[PDB]
C-alpha cells in the first residue's frame, strides 16, 4: 500500500484537544512535532490513554468508587482521578504540590500522570511498543523509591502493574487496549507501524 504521513494520521485519528496538548508538550520538551513524528504519535497515544484511564470513574455521594458512562454524572459526584499529564510544567507541579500537602502523600521527584483519590496514590502510565516487563523496569528505575504506582500497557494487550494491582476493572482496561489495537491497525494500514514500533 501507499505510505501515509504520520502527521496525517495524528490529525485524523486523535481528538484535536489531544493533538494540541501533545504539540504544546513537545514545544516544552524542545522537540518539533513535524520532525519527531513517531514521538508525536506516541505522545498523543499516551495522553489519550491517560484520559481514558480516568474516564467515567467517580467517587460517589458516599465515597465509594463507581463507573458512570453517561453524559450526565450526578452533580455530587467527584472525579476519581486527578490528571497531571497534559498540563504545562508550572501547572502540573502546582497540582501535584497541592495534592501532596493536602493528602500527606509525599512529593514525587518526577511528574506522574494521574492521582487516584480512591487508592490514594500517584500513577505513572506507560504505553510501550516493546515487551511490558522491560518497559516496566525502565519506569521503575527512573522512579526509584516508589510511592508511585506504575501501570504499563502494550499495543498487543499485555499489561504490567505494580504488585499485580491493576487499579481498574477489566472493562475499563479493555477500552484502552481496544483503542491501542485500533491505533496499531490504522498505522499498519498506512504503512507507518513497523517504523513507529522500531523507533521506541
Ligand atoms: N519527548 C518525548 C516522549 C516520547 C514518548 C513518550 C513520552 C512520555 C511522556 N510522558 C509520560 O508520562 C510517558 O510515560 C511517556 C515522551
Ligand atoms: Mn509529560
Ligand atoms: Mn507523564
Ligand atoms: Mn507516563
Amino acid at each position: 500500500g501507499p505510505l501515509g504521513s504520520m502527521e496525517d494520521f495524528v490529525r485524523q485519528c486523535f481528538n484535536p484537544m489531544i493533538v494540541e496538548l501533545a504539540e504544546k508538550a513537545m514545544k516544552e520538551y524542545g522537540e518539533d512535532p513535524k520532525i519527531e513524528t513517531n514521538k508525536f504519535a506516541a505522545i498523543c497515544t499516551h495522553l489519550e490513554v491517560c484520559f481514558m484511564y480516568s474516564d467515567f470513574h467517580f467517587i460517589d455521594e458516599r465515597g465509594e468508587s463507581i463507573i458512570v458512562e453517561s453524559g450526565d454524572p450526578n452533580a455530587l459526584l467527584k472525579h476519581r482521578f486527578e490528571i497531571i499529564e497534559g498540563r504545562d510544567r508550572i501547572m502540573a507541579w502546582t497540582v501535584v504540590n497541592s495534592i501532596c500537602n493536602t493528602t500527606g502523600v509525599e512529593k514525587p521527584k518526577f511528574l506522574p500522570d494521574l492521582y487516584d483519590y480512591k487508592e490514594n496514590r500517584f500513577i505513572e502510565i506507560g504505553v510501550t511498543r516493546r515487551e511490558v516487563h522491560i518497559y516496566y523496569l525502565e519506569k521503575a528505575n527512573k522512579i526509584k523509591s516508589e510511592k508511585t504506582h506504575i501501570h504499563i500497557f502494550s499495543f498487543t494487550g499485555e499489561e504490567m502493574a505494580t504488585k499485580a494491582d491493576y487499579t481498574l476493572d477489566e472493562e475499563s482496561r479493555a477500552r484502552i487496549k481496544t483503542r491501542l489495537f485500533t491505533i496499531r491497525q490504522e498505522m499498519a494500514s498506512r504503512s507507518l507501524w513497523d517504523s513507529f514500533r522500531q523507533s521506541e
